[PDB]
């Protein structure tokens, strides 16, 4: 399943930690994001799933480097790193249209995963990447915090594409607030209690009445009342 020899990789600079990430080169040519190692088998399987899902708004892999421990996944290099950090560093420089376009990119990737019956389970701005011309790609979509979890997920672990829709609503909030922490300084028990009473994340300044309505549609108590990613995509496109 696309095996890369360790000698083919050149480690240049550490760029992140989660799962350690390095900026590097494969075959002294392509810029790569090397993600060094959860069990070894699950780490390989996540890449195998991702390598068979081709969409312009989903991150791509060059291959997997096994044989020598710690094992690593060889991803394409994304120029502007993770979406969460990009929003925080470029805060105050974003236009409303740019933020909506970011949500539309994520929604496109999510609509593809929804049709392929692939549940992300951890959709958040920290799991999204920024490339050339501010193109957003969904990352870590091959897996098998409660702040992004739907009520049926944090209470009954009922994962579905509709639970990813709730997570997308929180992602939409992260984007429009320019990288703000959802339910800041609040514990896991506190967020569960708030959401159960009917509390929802506040409307950020850059998000219009229509954008906030879409966020609240993603945040409906019952998963059946939430719109599918295929529907959400056209709703977001209509606001633009
Ligand atoms: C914006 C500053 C800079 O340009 C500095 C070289 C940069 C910084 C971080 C990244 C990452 C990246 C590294 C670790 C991350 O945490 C998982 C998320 C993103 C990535 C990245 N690109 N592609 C992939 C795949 C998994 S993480 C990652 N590119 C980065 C680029």
């Amino acid at each position: 399943g696309s095996v890369i020899d360790p000698s083919e990789l050149t480690f240049v600079q550490e760029i992140g930690s989660g799962g350690l990430v390095h900026l590097g080169y494969w075959l002294n040519k392509d810029k790569v994001a090397i993600k060094t190692i959860m069990s070894e088998e699950d780490f390989i399987e996540e890449a195998e799933v991702m390598m068979k899902l081709s969409h312009p708004k989903l991150v791509q892999l060059y291959g997997v480097c096994l044989e020598q421990a710690p094992i690593c996944l060889v991803f394409e290099f994304m120029e502007h790193g993770c979406l969460s950090d990009y929003l925080r560093t470029q805060r105050g420089l974003f236009a409303a249209e740019t933020l909506l376009g970011m949500c539309l990119d994520v929604c496109e990737g999510m609509a593809y995963l929804e049709e392929a019956c692939v549940i992300h389970r951890d959709l958040a701005a920290r799991n999204c990447l920024v490339g050339e011309n501010q193109v957003i790609k969904v990352s870590d979509f091959g897996m098998t915090p409660v702040k992004w979890a739907s009520p049926e997920v944090f209470s009954f672990s009922r994962y579905s594409s509709k639970s990813d829709v709730w997570s997308f609503g929180v992602l939409m909030w992260e984007v429009f607030s320019e990288g703000k922490i959802p339910y800041e300084n609040r514990s896991n028990s506190e967020v569960v209690e708030d959401i159960s009473t009917g509390f929802r994340l506040y409307k950020p300044r850059l998000a219009s009445t229509h954008v906030y309505q879409i966020m609240n549609h993603c945040w409906k108590e019952r998963p059946e009342d939430r719109p599918a990613f295929s529907r959400l995509l056209r709703q977001l496109a209509e606001i633009a």
